[PDB]
């Protein structure tokens, strides 16, 4: 408030970004390395689990 | 360092922490939900890939 900015709260926002960086790598890895397409059961279950985990937090 | 709060350093730590939280959830999810033990090929490759990706950063 006022002339003060909560840079600590801003720092905490990096947690969700780091979490999603890993989520993105999970999707890329499964797709490109493991060769699991967009309809693969495991790929969809795992990535959606991570999405829901992040949203809950 | 110095007499001030370094929000930059804290942000970097939250970023690295968030990435590892996703990695932790991936390992836990595979074990508990998917039922893949610690020596399962897929789980081993994915968890090891992410762990290496993290350290690489």
């Amino acid at each position: 408030s006022g002339g003060y900015f909560d840079a600590h709260a801003l720092a905490m926002d990096y947690r969700s970004l780091g979490f999603r960086e890993c989520l993105a790598e999970v999707a890329r890895y499964l797709s490109i390395i493991e060769g699991l397409d967009a309809s693969d059961p495991l790929r969809v279950r795992l990535v959606s689990h991570l999405n829901n985990y992040a949203s809950q937090r």
